[PDB]
């Protein structure tokens, strides 16, 4: 498994942002909209291949949250599909960036703001995020923005949809991994 791939809670489908360590403890990095009230994660709509647990959720204020592998046999490759990483950074305005997620696949576009805030409604408002003219739609959340061999956000949400286009915000993964104590590899 890696970045962009489905990745499934009690209660519905997202994406698996990208795979993190502290040592020899692996993790993956996801929304936190998506965290917050899971527990268990599998990797198939059967929920028969157990991922981890859920281990922590920041959301709203942020979007970001991580899971745990508790699966020893799965391989948890530090990529988003194809795409070697290797590192993290910051998004910069006009950035060249691409998202990966389990509805709709890669996509790319340009980062066109930074420090964005996003309301969601009912007190789930969100600070501090990248806006993009990339298109994402509904289980796209949680997955990687990079470019090249760089992780640089979380999906969030967004508006329209990848066919007609649409705006996507994401979680600085900069953010998460200092939070958390973890590294991309
Ligand atoms: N909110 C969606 C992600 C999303 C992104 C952009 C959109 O236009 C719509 C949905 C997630 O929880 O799975
Ligand atoms: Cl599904
Ligand atoms: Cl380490
Ligand atoms: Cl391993
Ligand atoms: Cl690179």
């Amino acid at each position: 498994i890696s970045g962009g791939d489905a990745i499934y809670s009690s209660t519905g489908r997202c994406s698996l942002g990208f795979n993190v360590r502290s040592g020899s403890t692996y993790y993956f990095l996801t929304a936190g909209h998506c965290t917050d009230g899971a527990t268990t994660w599998w990797a198939n709509s059967a929920r028969t291949t157990v991922l981890g647990t859920t281990s922590g959720s920041s959301f709203p204020n942020n979007d970001y949250g991580i899971v745990r592998y508790t699966n020893t046999t799965i391989p948890k490759d530090g990529t988003v599909g194809g795409q070697d990483i290797t590192s993290a950074a910051n998004a910069t305005v006009g950035m060249a960036v691409t998202r990966r997620g389990s509805t709709t696949g890669t996509h790319s576009g340009s980062v066109t703001a930074l420090n964005a805030t996003v309301n969601y409604g009912g007190g789930d408002v969100v600070y501090g995020m990248i806006r993009t003219n990339v298109c994402a739609e509904p289980g796209d959340s949680g997955g990687p923005l990079y470019s090249g061999t760089r992780a640089i956000g979380l999906t969030s949400g967004g508006s329209g949809n990848c066919s007609s286009g649409g705006t996507t915000f994401f979680q600085p993964v900069t953010e998460a991994l200092s939070a958390y104590g973890v590294s991309v590899y």
